[PDB]
């Protein structure tokens, strides 16, 4: 795959359509689109394990995390394949998403097709927070919307 | 994958969850749960190319047909990988799924995950109809609802 979408959907007003783009297997994954009806400020982002909306984004499981690391930042070395840390959104309750990850993919083991993007509560605190919450979540809090991450073309 | 699940959600009424199984990588998956909200008889059920709900249904594109076939049921030689045949309603509305079919898997090429199930309108013909129509979707008309198919726990 080079190309994938994901409709997120919640309980609330947070709504919108995330892209990633992957022009070659070895490569970044960009990913970029709005997400509406956020609290301006930070939201924590990321792919979770289970592309399954059974129970809305509660059955989606804990963070993507092959590896068996610990919950990180982007840029740490130690963090989960899904961890794509913050997203921010404006006064107007728009985040303009734009985001360059090189660990996850759409393809091969880290690969991201079938599993669930989820948009958080509150600010990641990427691993920072000093508690075992912050190991595990970031203490983003909870599940604002979501989607199945899905093929595109 | 060795599991996944579909939640179907649509314009109108119908609305179901459907999961999928597949013990072995190159054994056949079984696929099996209830939709509602259809009217009593046959409705065509296929996997859909694209795992791309932006537009709902619409945008999921033709039937996952990966080695370029014609349409056909699933128990033909000649057919699409996403040709599931027909669910059957009953006359509360309800159809119960129980399929096992040894051309889509959960990995692999055919794998279906992160691509879209759709159940239509009407009956699909298998093919068999004797027109152009029929050898490309079946005539199974309208796309009632639709998911995208996720890894599972
Ligand atoms: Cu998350
Ligand atoms: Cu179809
Ligand atoms: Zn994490
Ligand atoms: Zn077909």
């Amino acid at each position: 795959a080079t190309k994938a979408v994901c409709v997120l959907k919640g309980d609330g007003p947070v709504q919108g359509i995330i892209n990633f783009e992957q022009k070659e297997s070895n490569g970044p994954v960009k990913v970029w689109g709005s997400i509406k009806g956020l609290t301006e400020g930070l939201h924590g982002f990321h792919v979770h394990e289970f592309g399954d909306n059974t129970a809305g984004c509660t059955s989606a499981g804990p963070h993507f995390n092959p590896l068996s690391r610990k919950h990180g930042g982007p840029k740490d070395e130690e963090r989960h394949v899904g961890d794509l840390g913050n997203v921010t959104a404006d006064k107007d309750a728009v985040a303009d998403v734009s985001i360059e990850d090189s660990v996850i993919s759409l393809s091969g083991d880290h690969c991201i097709i079938g599993r669930t993007l989820v948009v958080h509560e509150k600010a990641d605190d990427l691993g920072k927070g000093g508690n075992e919450e912050s190991t595990k979540t970031g203490n983003a809090g909870s599940r604002l919307a979501c989607g199945v991450i899905g093929i595109a073309q």
